């Protein structure tokens, strides 16, 4: 009931970073973005994954990107992960210059288009608005679509903070979370952290109450068939 | 890191049987639902729950039921389930008369429309359809919709197979799961074996070509921000 981890290496971790918009977007920057891509990339590297960072991608780079990494040999890999960090809407992450289906992205991995990694544990982090909804807070053979795990920042149809200064919410606790508990706990365990601490420890502060006293939390999506340990 | 499970009552088990829908609406019988509306019954009444079971409801009294269960007093209740047994598409669950919006349903339970329930485990397990899709296999506060969880049986945009003798395949296999780990296992880890079961023990048998040999994988849809066990 646990993934096998022990392959060659651990795999690759792709994390696109999007902070500049063509101007014909009417997309704003997002600043402290960079900050994100920084934490992410040296969390990961501890990990011992093989990360790849590309800035600035447009809808058809991203595409593409995608396309040619699922074309590699993944035999001695025991995983796959990409982060994606942008602007977005539900079921969709913004390139530089336009919008992209994240099923399109997702699906250059399905069990039976990437069999190098048919049975392997298929991350997907997801740093990018669901839409513009804001939380006012209170008080044999297997399925192609299996063994994928969606992490995403937020829950359906709600936007995605970020701090300028020391990046996205969520971004800033899966890093902390996995630094800490990488080499212990389960995954998902390790991502029910992560939902507390956005949830508790964080909250907007905005001259514009319409943006003030907001909170934010995340959206653990599972199709995994086995228990998942960044260790032997 | 642990829900408080030693309330006095472990909660609500709210038990949708939707069998026979309206000649008015086209959709077929759901034949073998009983068999998982009398599995899920037994199998949280061993884990201590108050189930009530309710057959053949319209949209209406689909809302209104969840209405007034929400309107109740849950200081007592360590948590609060509810499964879902019909047709359905993405995003939405068929009543006898018609379609019926999730959100809507689950919205009755927001942190901060349901004050008694605020801080405790919401669980939503839906058995229905999430679109006509098929697997052909291969080889301080806190946020208001936080603390929630839904079990689906299916990906998004799948459909969701159903064997009319031994009950649909998410049901039989999340009750025997929980009936062999509830006394041991976190849920996240239960529902990972679930979807392991299904992913693995399940395939479709059809003399037409195009409903046979697929495949299904459900999907784990968490908020919940500590772990979860059936136990004190």
């Amino acid at each position: 009931n646990s993934y096998k981890m022990d392959y060659p290496e651990m795999g690759l971790c792709i994390i696109i970073n999007n902070k500049n918009f063509h101007k014909s977007t009417g997309m704003t920057s997002r600043s402290g973005t960079d900050v994100d891509a920084a934490n992410l990339r040296e969390t990961f590297r501890n990990l011992k994954y093989e990360v790849r960072n590309k800035n600035d991608l447009t809808r058809e780079e991203i595409v593409e990107l995608m396309r040619d990494v699922s074309k590699e040999d993944h035999s001695k890999r025991s995983s796959f992960v990409c982060v994606l960090l942008s602007h977005g809407e539900e079921g969709i992450i913004f390139g530089t210059n336009g919008p992209v289906d994240l099923k399109k992205i997702t699906n250059f991995f399905r069990g039976d288009r990437c069999r190098s990694l048919t049975g392997k544990p298929k991350l997907f982090i997801i740093q990018a608005c669901r839409g513009t909804e804001l939380d006012c807070g209170i008080e044999h053979k297997i399925p192609v679509d299996a063994d994928f795990l969606y992490a995403y920042s937020t829950a359906p149809g709600y936007y995605s903070w970020r701090n300028s200064k020391d990046g996205s919410w969520f971004i800033q606790s899966l890093c902390a979370m996995l630094k800490q508990y990488a080499d212990k706990l389960e995954f998902m365990h390790i991502l029910t952290r992560v939902n507390r601490k956005v949830a508790t420890e964080f909250e907007s502060f905005s001259f514009d109450a319409t943006f003030h006293a907001k909170k934010q939390i995340p959206c653990i999506v599972s199709m995994l068939t086995k228990e998942l340990y960044f260790y032997h």
